[PDB]
C-alpha cells in the first residue's frame, strides 16, 4: 500500500511516533518519504546480502528474519515479510526499538542525509492531525 502524506502522518501519530525519543512527526514522515516513497511493499537488497524492508526500510541483518541473511540477529522477533503489511503496526514497533538503540534516527541513512536539519515540519503541513 502506497500511503498519502497526511494519511501516513495520522497513522504514525496514532501509533505514538510524534515525539518518540524526541523526534517530531515531521521527521518520521520525511524518513518514510525518502526511504520507501510511502510504499509498504518496498524492498532493496544490500551488498552485504541483507535486505531492507517496508515503509521504513528496516534491515534484515539485525532486526528481522528473512531466512536468507547469515548471522541475522532478529532483534524485533518477527519475519521481515511482516514489515511489508498495509498495517504499519509491526514497522512502527520495530522502528521504536531501532530509534532507541543509541544512535537515534541516524540509523536511517535517508533521514540523516535528506531530513536531518531540514524544516521537517513542512511534511505534516496542511494535514488534519
Amino acid at each position: 500500500k502506497v500511503f498519502g502524506r497526511c494519511e501516513l502522518a495520522a497513522a504514525m501519530k496514532r501509533h505514538g511516533l510524534d515525539n518518540y525519543r524526541g523526534y517530531s512527526l515531521g521527521n518520521w514522515v520525511c524518513a518514510a518519504k525518502f526511504e520507501s516513497n510511502f510504499n509498504t511493499q518496498a524492498t532493496n537488497r544490500n551488498t552485504d546480502g541483507s535486505t531492507d524492508y517496508g515503509i521504513l526500510q528496516i534491515n534484515s541483518r539485525w532486526w528481522c528474519n528473512d531466512g536468507r541473511t547469515p548471522g541475522s540477529r532478529n532483534l524485533c522477533n518477527m519475519p521481515c515479510s511482516a514489515l511489508l503489511s498495509s498495517d504499519i503496526t509491526a514497522s512502527v514497533n520495530c522502528a521504536k526499538k531501532i530509534v532507541s538503540d543509541g544512535n537515534g534516527m541516524n540509523a536511517w541513512v535517508a533521514w540523516r542525509n535528506r531530513c536531518k536539519g531540514t524544516d521537517v515540519q513542512a511534511w505534516i503541513r496542511g494535514c488534519r492531525l
